[PDB]
């Protein structure tokens, strides 16, 4: 009757999630003082090092040095003995326009409603009944687990925590038909950076008690639950310094953690016309909206997309066998109710405004607000 | 009945493609010298820039620069006309020791058998027999068409096609008992970076006659069969310097083009212990065989690992109700017959041996030989 | 009676003065929306590289990128083939803000007039009756043998000539009465990149008769000067490529051949209130004045600042004793007919005019216009 | 009957300084498993970021990493709060072979003893009796002063005092037969970063107290010698941080501070076929043993070279009328004493020796020992 399933999660320290949130620290400057730009930034972590390589073409004014240097305060990365510094290290910039061939193929010329796509692609859409959030719970988790930590590394409460942390999270299912119910946590796993005076016993119970207890529902915890807190043992070596971090690295993290499935597509950098960002925040739009509106407990949403063609070329939905109504039929409830133009997403989720870096760690879905977990009424 | 899936491929030339080629050329590079080296080496590509970020500690001595434009020289950029040039690019090297910190957790003290995983992760593994390779047809055939494309640049046919291209393939299918038939292709689309000379006529005439009608069967196509060749109408800027490229970003395209599920992890720039490679080949080879071996038509296979811990933390196997047999019972043929462990694994796949670098361009899975793709037979 | 001198002089595409022109370029490009812009840009040049590291404040919207490739465009350093393309290197900028503490203690809070030195330094001034310039022959010539092949380069009357090159002149003098007079030209070296194509002795044939019998009046040229024409015998290799480029790193080239005496201080990358620069320009200017007005034949004038501090430590004039009048009364008509303050020179010499670009090849003295190179009449 | 005169140094810390350090870092760490190791490293330096750039061809194995790190660390750049750290900082590796063009035109095929110039140049030697050294009193008590705050600085007596320094010294001289004597110190400048924490007329009352006192003898100290010690007020962002660092930007603080003369040539990252280095150090040699040997109390020497070419163009020997003997005299004593080819040069000066790190900083002449130093007698 059971499986098992796991998610990871990484913290606002780990160095690909460093460049995700500089990236997007990058693009939300731009849509700050130009609405309309068009954003492919990309960052690199290491030892003493952001880089930003990418297209940028755009009237606004943007110090780089400053938005990537506050984008690394605001991580708590401010100090040589924590392995990473915004005040001292190297930025170094390798930015340049778009490319005028890109740029005449999708966007010179045409109703901003009729926008042809940024690129070609795939991206999915996925929404699952088993919590509130209408996310996978090993997913939910695994991200407040993070959650948890950077909470308690910036009240004081364990000021040996630093940035950079992992965590991972194993769910025992069942298999309610088509649609899933977890049952218990199965394994647990934490290992997060750490300064070189507090010994590991301390940081264990203090990750068992403090961390997991306060953020795993102990309905789902009991005697069997396996626990692997620093399993290494020792990471006082962390961030970039311990680990080289690029954009777009944790693109399953951002997402749903294995459940359904992924299009290739990275998130941060880019602005609307990126159809990898924009269609899949909308295929969140739809999923979460056919669940919530009574339709189906679990659902997977492809779209696919031409550079330079305004509709997809396909939309596919996949509802595990937990829908009344057919599969013909939610493709045209879909259709009905929904404009996956990358120009009318746009006006409907209000993607010009420069709320991405909010976005760039522990999840671009099941999150508070953002205007793709608000999930349309629907018509049919 | 039917429904459509959508699958990308890019070419060789393709920014990200030219970091995970690089990457591994880092990688054979020093399993040539070292067979156990210990690398982690990400590659980024803009205008006249590739550099290498990342982790390796290792007896080699390795001319980075020699191996990096060797690399860029095999792919075709050649030439400032082009683009990009192996002879006169820049190449910076930022490349360190391993964490110290990491190494003591992994690797050292311990039989080369019960090795810890090199990191935490999941890891996923697919095989469906609608086709020969036992892969999507929307991926293999997506793969096809860019390697159709290298052949005829390559070889002089059309001398006006240059490194850089992208192929996406729309398959109509139909569900038949959980496994899945094709059935036509619905829309194909192809583009790829050119000379400044040709026309556009040309270029979608040579696409929908030598490289289409060449690749794929004509029994998936038809009158009603959507093609968008060259979309975008110009691409004459193309590889690093239309857009940036960053190691480990085309990672849906190394793998089953939307099909099964993802873990997050990247291939390229790693060796064997790590098991974002490790795991993901076994996984395969799991699939691979079960289906092969009689016992599904389609499988999905979940894995995970905690950094220092050498056993899986968990493994699931989803048969889409394709199977005689339970879902307990194929984990129990699995557990009979794999040893997932990484340091098991590398013996049985031979993932010392430096031929990383055929991996990192259409696909890692679905093709000729390599130890993954070749069947174990079960025992049950 | 005589002694030997030589002197060397670069072309435009020689790696270094590569790297002055492309920091003048990005101050040009500063002075020409911020008059009063504070710049200190270093450019490094290697294969496939411009890397731009120093400091800017300024109101200034500047496009490096553009500005760095225009630089490259207008050297001729535009195919791979030549061994370096403006259109498809890499530029990374590593540019910040002037440092707040420097900020404070030269140029806030005070009237442009009384504006402290930009840094510490000495510098020196020096003119010589021996040609019109009122400049060394050895370096005159050395610098219009690498200008006569950049209009022949430009011109299409060599199109093998690359733009790297070297020249390099020695010259037999008489010591008359403190002065100098140049008697005989006793050795010219050229070394200049080439296309693969042309023979060696096509080149040094073309060397002697199209370059230097072009370029030295025959009067000192006979049957024993020595000639060293392309001495290494291959030159294809040339540019960045050949030889890593670093600004100010060709600041004899800059100034005097090895006469007089040299301060340490570069010039390319900085605005006016570098004192490196300004009083540099103004001891030239007050050197070539004494002579032109009649006081001396020879002169050497020093100079010495303290950042901060407005007025020079220091000034002193050496004659060589060519002089009627004393060394006490040359510092007094230089201090009735000059204001050394950094603040004063930009007035008189016009320094806030973005034509820096036109000073980093050729030498920054002995040339045609320029405010420092036009002398001022004195009253005494 | 006098003049006045200025010269400066700078300390360890100082960003120029840095590079000029880690370029004779990478040079030794050759030398020492090579001893024919061909070195081009040029190092730039700025917030968080170490660059080489450069040619190399040796069968050394080198941790550039290790290498650049250490040469940090010995300087006391070591935290975040100093403005730089060896720890966490980015080391960028740019370095290629030497060009095979200048490869086959320098040093394939010919008797070590009969090697051609690595390159054309100029260079220049000098020395003077007005100090023990053999050097100009401006340039030596510079030095000095540089030197005291870093006794001060690494003892404790002073742990304020950060890496980074300037010091510029101005001496009041009387003209004696050609000849000079120093009479007073009419200026001294002292610059150096600082910890936030100390006020300024503590650190100015040190300066003049436990700096200038101990360093200056009380002699050449009076009621009229000016000093500005931390003229700016505020030098707490200091090294890399404040200011973009070249290597071969500080060659008059290298060699005499105005005096005599400068070819251009830098010194650092170069093994000996440069003779930028090679020349320039026997030409001290060589105006050294005129002066300690009697015929003269001031001298000084020019040499050039051609590349390929191993006997030097020119040799001129200027003597500023303090020689009995005259001026085709002292050549021919020269000539008869010195073999200044660079490959006779290397065993006379034992250049191979992985000395050079010590020779980056505080001069590369009146210098302890050193072999070019060392006077040799002569035979006339
Ligand atoms: C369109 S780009 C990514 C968008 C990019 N970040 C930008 O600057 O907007 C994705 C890939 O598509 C391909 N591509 C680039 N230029 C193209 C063009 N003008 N038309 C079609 N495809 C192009 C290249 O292989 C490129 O790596
Ligand atoms: C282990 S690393 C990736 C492996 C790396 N490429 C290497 O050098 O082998 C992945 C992430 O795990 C975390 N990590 C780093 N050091 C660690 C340690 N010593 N123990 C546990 N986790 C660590 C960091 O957040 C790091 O980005
Ligand atoms: C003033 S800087 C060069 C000017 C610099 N290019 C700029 O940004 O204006 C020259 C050297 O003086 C020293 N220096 C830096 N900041 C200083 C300050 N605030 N006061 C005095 N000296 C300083 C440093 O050693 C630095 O390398
Ligand atoms: C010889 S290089 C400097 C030596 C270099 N650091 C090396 O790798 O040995 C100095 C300059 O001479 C010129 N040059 C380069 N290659 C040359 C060659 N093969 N023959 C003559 N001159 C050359 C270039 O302009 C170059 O910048
Ligand atoms: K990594
Ligand atoms: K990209
Ligand atoms: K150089
Ligand atoms: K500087
Ligand atoms: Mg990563
Ligand atoms: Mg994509
Ligand atoms: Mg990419
Ligand atoms: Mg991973
Ligand atoms: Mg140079
Ligand atoms: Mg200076
Ligand atoms: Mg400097
Ligand atoms: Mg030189």
């Amino acid at each position: 009757g059971t499986f098992l399933f796991t998610s990871e999660s990484v913290g606002e320290g780990h160095p690909d999630k460093i460049c995700d949130q500089i990236s997007d620290a990058v693009l939300d400057a731009h849509l700050q003082q130009d609405p309309d730009a068009k954003v492919a930034c990309e960052t690199v972590a290491k030892t003493g090092m952001i880089l930003l390589a990418g297209e940028i073409t755009s009237r606004a004014a943007v110090d780089y040095q400053k938005v990537v240097r506050e984008a690394v305060k605001h991580i708590g990365y401010d100090d040589s003995s924590k392995g990473f510094d915004y005040k001292t290290c190297n930025v170094l910039v390798a930015l340049e326009q778009q490319s005028g061939d890109i740029a005449q193929g999708v966007h010179l010329d045409r109703n901003e409603e009729d926008i042809g796509a940024g690129d070609q692609g795939l991206m999915f859409g996925y929404a699952t009944d088993e919590t509130e959030e209408c996310m996978p719970l090993t997913i939910v988790l695994a991200h407040k687990l993070n959650a948890k930590l950077a909470e308690l590394r910036r009240n004081g409460t364990l000021p040996w925590l630093r940035p950079d942390s992992k965590t991972q999270v194993t769910v025992q299912y069942m298999q309610d038909r088509g649609a899933v119910l977890p049952i218990r946590v199965h394994t647990i796993v934490i290992s997060v950076q750490h300064d070189e005076e507090v010994c590991l016993d301390e940081m264990r119970d203090a990750l068992k008690e403090k961390v997991i207890k306060a953020v795993v529902p102990a309905k789902y915890l009991d005697e069997d639950t396996i626990y692997h807190l620093q399993p290494s043992g020792r990471f006082v070596i962390g961030g970039p310094q311990g680990d080289a971090g690029l954009t777009g690295r944790k693109i399953i993290v951002d997402t749903y953690g294995g459940w359904g499935a992924h299009g290739g597509g990275a998130f941060s950098g880019k602005d609307y016309t990126k159809v990898d960002r924009s269609a899949a925040y909308a295929a969140r739009w739809v999923a979460k909206s056919l669940v919530k509106g009574g339709l189906c407990r679990r659902v997977l949403v492809q779209v696919s997309y031409a550079i330079g063609v305004s509709h997809p070329l396909s939309i596919s939905i996949f509802h595990y066998g937990t829908s009344q109504k057919s599969e013909r039929e939610l493709l045209e409830i879909v259709k009905k109710n929904f404009d996956l133009r990358p120009g009318v997403i746009v006006r409907d989720l209000d993607l010009k405004k420069p709320i991405y870096q909010r976005t760039a760690a522990y999840g671009h879905f099941g999150r508070d607000s953002f205007p793709w977990e608000v999930p349309k009424k629907l018509k049919y």
